[PDB]
């Protein structure tokens, strides 16, 4: 089987072989697609299947396929899982895995340096405290003082299930939200349950609008422990625009290092409940998601306001002409600061490059249209008249239960 | 089986049962999605009949009856006899009402019943064709007051009496490849613009020229028409504050009425069924302006708002964006032409899905089609879930008439 893709754009056209290898489900029927919807314990015998074609994957790819060290490895894990139930992954298959769950991450746009990404070894970690010195050093090395570099910590593997690891905030760095008796919301809306949470825990908040939430870390399937990351640790920029003036005076900043934090890492059959990692923003996230989705900081209103714009009727498009201002500001303070960042132009040129590299180079790459063309100014992007094929291949990111809707309390 | 979409600006959740009812496959499978695809006999023709009818029936409430009983033998034997059948006014009028309807690429569908049917079946010729067009075009720009249209010729029978409508559009703009290597006008129709020279007519060589009718009746060969230019309303792009803007000399038609698709319905395929209704803003402004394959005008428009093109982070293109398609809205308005914007337009379309759901369990949507193509995510059917899956009666694409006629 071969499946064709085309840009609308160049007229280039590639071929997907790479799709033959996608095992599990996307959610589609042939009667139905699902393509723009969100979120569409494993025994013995389900366990060396998976173990063996990745192990088969990881000694191709190191061009040792068929050797004595690849069957002396099959036998070796196959004997410790039939009596151990499960299996521990060398560091250099770790790493290799942890590089091709990013890899094979259909909604990453800036997949072109899935490549380089430092992994650290967290499975001797064993208990809060220990997950908390590991985030720390995650998120000093990642930063680097600005000039961020990609790296994920990847903790003790699932067992029974009953002692899972978890991180329970969704990103490392996050400010804090919270619910006001009048209705409206202070800080990111997003985060109010889990600010909620960790107050009930024992988490004195600031209250204010820009607070760092603390880190909430379960360990062994013990219940979480609170920790507040060190303040010189989380880099953090204040927005402002380069012509308004005014901007500075919007109170607003954003922190530097997006590092998601709630995904299931998933090798050679192998589950990963907390595998924190980290990169570097793309400017519309914070632009056009964190700061004007209609359920987060909404500032769109505010800045317009301040525009002066003709917000009396929408065909005025006021709300388009903020959002660029805004997303100009989010950019220009980062820049300004010398912290990492890509905007939307940069990131989707470069990953149509990789995108196509990928094809000639492993027969395909799966994307997820509906999450890779950014949140704004979508058709002048070149992965807009890009056709893409979305399937899922392991090592993978999935996503799991929010913690506290499954954890068993001690 | 049962499917539930929610909508995470909103939470709201509607339930989906409208999909069990899908004919067509998708593309996709278990193991691979296609969404961003842009394209994935008696004993045929009476089953699909039946569920047509069948519907049809069921809409007015008569489903079981005598009528519907009748009816249904009616045409069974006049398969039988004539290996094809013909749709009371009645049927036609809901078909293509409900191939609107079952547009899962339409953000309009909110207006999916106020559509003006046009019965061309009794055409015989391209100057006839000419008539129905010219009369189409007139009845749906009504002075700049668009109304929706649709006007169907004579369907399929043997696939060598084919009726078609050469152009992609009623109205567009010719486009010629230069000397040079570049291109002067549209080149989204450079190749047709060709045909059209091949053939006669003769090429004002401009940046923005209306093209000739290319029509083709009963399988023979396509006539060129000129549409009375006093029925094709034009609009002169200006800006509301850059009085420079005028001098980039742009302007736009005021009617979009794609022409080379194919309505089916109830087994039948009218190859020739031209429709009409009115521009969303940034069809125009973003696509048609500033798609690279298109006019793309982004990297003048940036110059003359002296701006810095020197790194994309200042995100001029952005910038120049926003101001091009105040622009389009703001010339369609001040010549009070009808123009909708992005923002009402799917604010309308979430409404109209939760009608449907209710009224009719569901409705098939294609997110990749529906967001616009600029401010995806402020506009609320970006955190919209959709389910596509095809229904008929529909529209469908077809293969150029060039690419498969037989002179
Ligand atoms: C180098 C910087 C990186 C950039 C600029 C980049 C950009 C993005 C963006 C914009 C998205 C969609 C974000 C959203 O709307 O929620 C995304 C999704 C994602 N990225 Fe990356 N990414 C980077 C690094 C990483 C790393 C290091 C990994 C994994 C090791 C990764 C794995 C993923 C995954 C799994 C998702 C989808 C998450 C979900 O399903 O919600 N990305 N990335
Ligand atoms: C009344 C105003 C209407 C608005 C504002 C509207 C708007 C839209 C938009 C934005 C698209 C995507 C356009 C593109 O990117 O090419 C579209 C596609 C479509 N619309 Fe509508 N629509 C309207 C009326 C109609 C009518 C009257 C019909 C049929 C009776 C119709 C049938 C369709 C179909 C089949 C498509 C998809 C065609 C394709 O795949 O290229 N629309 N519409
Ligand atoms: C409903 C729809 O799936 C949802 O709004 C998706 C669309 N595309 C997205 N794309 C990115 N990058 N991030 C998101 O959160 C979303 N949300
Ligand atoms: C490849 C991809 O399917 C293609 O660029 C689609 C995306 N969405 C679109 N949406 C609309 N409304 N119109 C288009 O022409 C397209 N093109
Ligand atoms: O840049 N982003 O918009 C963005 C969103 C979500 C996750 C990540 C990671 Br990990 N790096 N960048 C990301
Ligand atoms: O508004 N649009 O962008 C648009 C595009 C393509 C076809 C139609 C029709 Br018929 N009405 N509006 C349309
Ligand atoms: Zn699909």
């Amino acid at each position: 089987r071969f499946l064709k893709v085309k840009n609308w754009e160049t007229d280039v056209v590639l071929t997907d072989t790479l799709h033959l290898k996608s095992t599990l489900e996307t959610g589609c029927t042939e009667h139905i697609c699902m393509g723009s919807i969100m979120l569409p314990v494993r025994t013995k015998d389900q366990l060396f299947p998976l173990a063996k074609e990745f192990l088969d994957q990881y000694y191709s790819s190191i061009k040792r396929f068929g050797s004595k060290a690849h069957m002396d490895r099959l036998e070796e894990v196959n004997k410790e899982i039939e009596s151990t139930s499960t299996y521990q992954l060398k560091d250099t298959e770790l790493i290799y895995g942890a590089k091709h769950a990013w890899r094979n991450a259909s909604r990453c746009v800036g997949r072109i340096q899935w490549s380089k990404l430092q992994v650290f070894d967290a499975r001797d970690c064993t208990t809060a405290h220990g997950m908390f010195n590991y985030i720390c050093n995650h998120v000093k090395y990642a930063t680097n003082k600005g000039n961020l570099r990609s790296a994920i910590t990847i903790f003790p593997q699932r067992t029974d299930g009953k002692h899972d690891f978890r991180v329970w905030n969704s990103q490392l760095i996050r400010y804090a939200g919270y619910k006001q008796p009048d209705g409206s919301t202070l800080g990111d809306p997003a985060n109010v349950q889990f600010t909620e949470i960790c107050i009930q825990q024992g988490w004195k908040a600031p209250r204010g609008r820009f607070d760092v939430l603390p880190l909430l870390l379960q360990a062994n399937g013990n219940d979480p422990e609170l920790f507040q990351i060190p303040p010189e640790l989380v880099l953090e920029v204040p927005i402002r625009h380069p012509k308004f003036d005014w901007f500075k005076d919007l109170g607003l900043k954003w922190y530097g290092l997006p590092a998601v934090s709630n995904m299931l890492l998933e090798i050679g059959g192998l589950e990963f409940s907390a595998c924190p990692f980290s990169g570097w923003y793309m400017g519309t996230e914070i632009g056009v998601r964190d700061y004007c989705d209609n359920s987060r900081y909404n500032i769109l209103e505010e800045v317009a306001k301040k525009m002066d714009l003709d917000m009396r009727k929408t065909s005025s498009l006021w709300k388009d002409q903020a959002l660029v201002e805004i997303n100009i500001a989010v950019l220009y303070s980062f820049q300004s600061d010398k912290v990492t960042i890509v905007d939307h132009h940069s990131a989707t040129e470069s990953f149509i490059k990789h995108m196509e590299n990928e094809y000639r180079c492993r027969g395909g790459c799966p994307a997820d249209w509906v999450w890779i063309v950014p949140p704004m100014s979508g058709s002048i992007t070149p992965v807009f008249h890009q056709e893409m094929l979305n399937y899922r291949l392991t090592p993978s990111f999935e996503y799991q239960p929010d913690p506290w809707n499954t954890h068993v309390w001690k």
